[PDB]
């Protein structure tokens, strides 16, 4: 697609493209500017596909409303909420094929790229990331949505503020509570073992519709990975059933399963308690976000900027 190309979103706003700034599977990402405001400052990007983008579109149109997010932050006294802002979307012709685009908030580098020693960050960073995502999860959950794929590759540092962290890629996000109607529990083997096998919930392994607890479980597994440097099931990633039984054994054998895994110069008291609290949730139970943030921060410490320093690694 040529730089200079003017896109027209459903709202009738007009978006001039910049240089490709990467791509995933199903996604090309370009810089973008509105055609009316200045060009000193690329605040905006354009994601393009042509399935999973539509999931994001649904997520972002319903959940990522600026002022509503503004009302929320103010009440709960958060410095910020790790949700990318959404500006509009629409279609555009490239050959004779049509493509779907979404104009998103511009953001910095993803955490996996900037992992510390192996895939490891400093404990107090691991614990703040978990608290930050607890802020995000409360918000999306409250708005009928689960992420279903929390992991380092989908945690981005701010563009404006790098000490700010943001949860992205709502391509596996699921509306668990449409207008207050919680989904029923039904195991479906045919819908079994979607997600990132390393971090996906047991509900996900068993082909259950993702609910609030699955996100909490996922965050649990993630923290464990960012601290201890790997997971008991690092071996069995290609046998998802092996991964499921591993996860099952870890949760049925808490807290020790988790306390034992930590290297000596670090602790898993918080991560262990956190998973213990996550395991005691029924399929349709509201997580106690405030209590889990205490578990992650038992000394009621204030949150510094994120330390990713890799001095010595
Ligand atoms: N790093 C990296 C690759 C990467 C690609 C796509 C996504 N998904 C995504 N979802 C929602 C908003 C959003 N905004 C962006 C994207 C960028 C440029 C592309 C880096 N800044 N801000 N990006 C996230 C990371």
């Amino acid at each position: 697609f040529p730089e200079g190309k003017v896109l027209d979103d459903m709202e009738g706003n007009q978006w001039v493209l910049g240089k490709k700034i990467g791509s995933g599977g199903f996604g090309l990402i370009y810089l973008a500017f509105p055609t009316n405001k200045p060009e000193k400052d690329a605040r905006h990007v354009v994601k393009v596909e042509y399935g999973p983008l539509f999931s994001e579109l649904k997520f972002y149109q319903r959940v990522a409303k600026k002022d509503c997010i503004k009302k929320w932050i103010e009440r709960k006294q958060l410095d910020y909420l790790g949700i990318p802002l959404f500006y509009g979307s629409g279609l555009t012709e490239f050959k004779g094929r049509s493509y779907r685009f979404m104009v998103m908030e511009r953001l910095g580098i993803d955490l996996q790229k900037i992992s510390g020693q192996n895939g490891t960050f400093k404990k107090s960073t691991v614990l703040q990331l978990g608290i930050r995502m607890l802020d995000v999860l409360e918000y999306i959950h409250e708005n009928e949505y689960v992420h279903g794929d929390i992991k380092a590759a989908n945690l981005l540092l701010g563009y404006k503020n790098p000490d700010q962290v943001y949860l992205a890629d709502y391509g596996l996000s699921y509306r668990y509570c449409p207008n207050g109607n919680h989904k029923q529990y039904q195991e479906n083997p045919r819908k079994g073992h979607n997600g990132t096998i390393e971090f996906t919930s047991l509900d996900a392994h068993k082909g259950v519709a993702l609910s609030r607890r699955s996100d909490v479980e996922i965050l649990g597994y993630c923290m464990l990975r960012w601290l201890c440097g790997k997971l008991p099931w690092e071996q069995n990633l290609k046998d998802p059933v092996a991964v499921q039984t591993a996860k099952t054994n870890l949760l049925d054998e808490l807290p020790q399963s988790v306390l034992k895994w930590a290297p000596s110069g670090s602790s898993c008291c918080e991560i262990a308690q956190f998973l213990v609290c996550a395991h005691s949730l029924a399929y349709d139970e509201k997580p106690n976000y405030q209590a889990l943030k205490k578990i992650l921060n038992p000394h009621g410490i204030p949150l510094g900027p994120l330390d990713f320093s890799t001095k010595g690694q």
